[PDB]
């Protein structure tokens, strides 16, 4: 059979009442010919791309048609805590919540997803994620590829695993609380190995790692380069040519890739050095999508200069906040041993060379920051508003991957896990790698967040977030 075409999320803008309507609900999808219950925004799976303009406000009406509580967070969008949609932003089953978003940041590809307390991994795994396309006046002058679904395409890459009856097989248990939820099936905008027909010239891909726990590393099957033009929080100062592009959970990058007649190629993901993630079929490069060239000229440009990136300021005198991540040694060892028992040595490929004892030992609060599993009732600190701060995040103490995300900001990385950031990671970021080492980021919060609607800071390995590796903080 030929490959299915890449599904393209609809690009949604406001009505005359300046509203966007999002409905959260359950439906059915098909994977490898078997039906599965899935959840989506304005559909059965995944979601639309909400288009936003800097300096314009929009109202979003969010209808929860699930039978359980959910929340909706705009990952990457800088908004007051009251509309950030962290775990306090509950939408009752059958209810509606409206938010007004006053967009105040540069053009970027952001995304949106649930943030239900303790259940974010399940609700993402069941299907909920959408996109946000922010535009501003500056980016349009660059004349980048801009025809949505033709030469400007979102690429949301996610793994799932399924039970024998075809349903999504999600469990938050000791093993996945330890290593994360991951699967053997790769989806690209919800489809298994689709093709995308692209005009000759430049193709812009807006890449999102939407996996719960799997890191990815994009490349092309014939080693043509990718030109990175943007990171989580928007354009880089100039394109950065790469041969491969590691993407942590929740991160976005936009790249341009050349499309030439008569020479289809795949976007692939290369095996990563992360526990559990190189089990077959991920022990080898894995196709993500086939790019099928069309002999029609694409009009987009790859300009020499994209944007202005301001200098890092002086660090002297800035508040230094320490965030020590930790896992429970016993439960980390127990989850890792279950992984090894299940899959054997392959569960550590590529890595560097039973009774109830009560609630004190409950894996649901095994992961922590500064000695505390997430307490929704107690923000850990009150950050300054409009002031740069230096946040120091340590994963010393274990070797698991902690992509650390801070709500309410786009920051600058000073140190990523003990090294200065790569050039394509040196611009605006909302995620920083922490793994066995220490990262430091320069953050500023432009909006208030009160105790009742606090900003989150957490690992975006969802099973770790849900089992305590998150803190709340206020601003203002
Ligand atoms: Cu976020
Ligand atoms: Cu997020
Ligand atoms: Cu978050
Ligand atoms: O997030
Ligand atoms: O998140």
């Amino acid at each position: 059979a030929e490959r299915p075409t890449l599904p393209i999320p609809d690009l949604l803008t406001t009505d005359a009442r300046n509203r966007i309507q999002l409905t959260i609900g359950a439906g059915q999808s098909t994977f490898g010919g078997k039906t599965a219950t899935t959840w989506g925004y304005n559909g059965n799976l995944l979601g639309p791309a909400v288009k936003l303009q800097r300096g314009k406000a929009v109202t979003v009406d969010i209808y929860n048609q699930l039978t359980e509580e959910t929340t909706l967070h705009w990952h990457g969008l800088e908004v007051p805590g009251e509309v950030d949609g962290g775990p306090q932003g509950i939408i009752p089953p059958g209810g509606k919540r409206s938010v007004t978003l006053n967009v105040d940041q540069p053009a970027a590809t952001c995304w949106f997803h649930p943030h239900q307390h303790g259940k974010t991994g399940r609700q993402v795994a069941m299907g909920l994620a959408g996109l946000v396309v922010i535009e501003d006046d500056e980016i349009l002058k660059l004349m980048l590829p801009k025809q949505w679904g033709i030469d400007d395409v979102p690429v949301i890459v996610q793994d799932k695993k399924f039970s024998a009856d075809g349903q999504i097989d999600y469990q938050l248990d000791v093993m996945t609380a330890a290593v994360g939820w991951f699967g053997d099936t790769l989806l690209t905008n919800g489809a298994i190995y689709p093709q995308h027909a692209a005009p000759r010239g430049w193709l812009r891909l807006r890449l999102l790692n939407g996996c719960n726990a799997r890191s990815l590393n994009f490349a092309t099957s014939d080693n043509r380069p990718l030109y990175v033009i943007a990171s989580d929080g928007g354009l880089l100062p100039e394109p950065v040519k790469v041969s491969e592009l590691p993407v942590l959970m929740g991160e976005r990058f936009e790249v341009l890739v050349e499309v030439n007649d008569n020479k289809p190629f795949d976007l692939v993901t290369l095996p990563v050095s992360q526990m559990g993630m190189a089990i077959a079929p991920f022990d080898k490069p894995h196709p993500v999508m086939r790019i099928q060239p069309i002999a029609i000229s694409a009009s987009g440009a790859l300009p020499d200069t994209l944007s202005s990136l301001p200098a890092l300021p002086s660090l002297e005198g800035l508040t230094v906040r320490k965030l020590q991540l930790s896992m429970d040694p016993m439960l980390d060892m127990m989850g890792m041993q279950m992984l090894m028992e299940k899959y054997g040595d392959q569960a550590m490929a590529g890595m560097d060379h039973h009774m109830n004892h009560g609630g004190k030992f409950d894996f649901h609060h095994a992961n922590k920051i500064n000695g505390q599993a997430f307490d929704m009732n107690k923000p850990m600190f009150a950050a300054a508003k409009g002031q740069y701060e230096r946040w120091v995040i340590s994963g010393v103490g274990d070797m698991m991957l902690h992509p650390f995300h801070i709500h309410g900001t786009q920051f600058r990385i000073l140190s990523e896990n003990g090294k200065p950031p790569a050039a394509h990671r040196a611009g605006w970021k909302d995620t920083v790698k922490v793994e066995g080492n220490v990262s430091e980021v320069l953050v500023k919060f432009n909006h208030d967040a009160p105790k009742e609607h606090a900003y989150m800071a957490h690992s975006h390995l969802l099973e770790h977030q849900d089992t305590g590796m998150m803190l709340g903080f206020t601003v203002g």
